[PDB]
């Protein structure tokens, strides 16, 4: 009953990846709140649970398929299905736990992780930092096999964690930022994998702050600048929503929009 977007990594191109991410955004929004030309995700409060999630079915060159569940309120992966098993990140508010019981209700085996989905938990689990984990079509292809074979006991947990990190960044963060989508399109266009540079990681770390600064801004103007980093790690200050318009595609809801 939840909407499904399909994507295959095998023979993926800039175009098929672009179409996939646009379709993902399309399902996450309307939610027709746009603040400064930037769509805001639905406020979870008052959100009917039938509208809470979307499903992203990934398949790969090995003909393996896993379906991820994304929370439409933050674009984030809450868990996934592989065959007859479903796995969920440990929630952290009883409304979440409530919400996820409506996911993958037909599956035989449903497990909840001890851990949550945040990069901090995941990075230690993987024994690697985001900056040391390659992204690209290759890593995503492998991530899909890893996620699938976990449902059968053939995947070590640190490989799993690494797989979540790859997926979350190439789907959730890409839906959130045209800039990160751009970074992944480029890796795909040249079939090169590489770890995310500091510009990517700082965007990811600052998504909440960015959303708040934009929705609280005075006519687009930030009362206080936000520091981001360039590709080479040198820092720069954002003072205004204008420069973020071609960077950020979705925002998490923060308060009502002022009339
Ligand atoms: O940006 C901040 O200053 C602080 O914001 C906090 O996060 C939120 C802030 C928020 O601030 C506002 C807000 C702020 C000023 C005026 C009107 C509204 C509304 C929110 O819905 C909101 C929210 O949902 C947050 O999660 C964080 O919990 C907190 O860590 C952070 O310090």
């Amino acid at each position: 009953q939840y909407p499904i977007i399909n994507f295959t990594t095998a023979g993926a191109t800039v175009q098929s990846y672009t179409n996939f991410i646009r379709a993902v955004r399309g399902r996450l929004t309307t939610g027709a709140d746009v603040r400064h030309e930037i769509p805001v995700l639905p406020n979870r409060v008052g959100l009917p649970i039938n509208q809470r999630f979307i499903l992203v079915e990934l398949s790969n060159h090995a003909e393996l398929s896993v379906t991820l569940a994304l929370d439409v309120t933050n674009a984030y992966v809450v868990g996934y299905r592989a065959g007859n098993s479903a796995y969920f990140f440990h929630p952290d508010n009883q409304e979440d736990a409530e919400a996820i019981t409506h996911l993958f209700t037909d599956v035989q085996n449903r497990y909840t992780f001890a851990f949550g989905g945040n990069y901090d938990r995941l990075e230690q689990l993987a024994g690697n930092l985001r900056e040391n984990i390659e992204l690209g079509n290759g890593p995503l292809e492998e991530a899909i096999s890893a996620l699938y074979y976990y449902s059968t006991g053939g995947t070590q947990l640190p490989t799993l964690a690494r797989s979540f990190i790859i997926c979350i960044q190439m789907i959730s963060e890409a839906a959130r930022f045209q800039y990160i989508e751009g970074e992944m399109r480029t890796r795909i266009r040249y079939n090169r994998r590489s770890a995310p540079d500091p510009s990517v990681i700082t965007l990811e770390n600052s998504w909440g702050r960015l959303s708040t600064a934009i929705q609280e801004s005075n006519q687009g103007a930030f009362a206080s600048p936000i520091q981001l980093q360039r590709r080479n790690g040198s820092k720069f200050s954002v003072y205004d929503v204008s420069i973020l318009i071609p960077i950020i595609a979705l925002m998490v809801y923060r308060c009502a929009p002022p009339p």
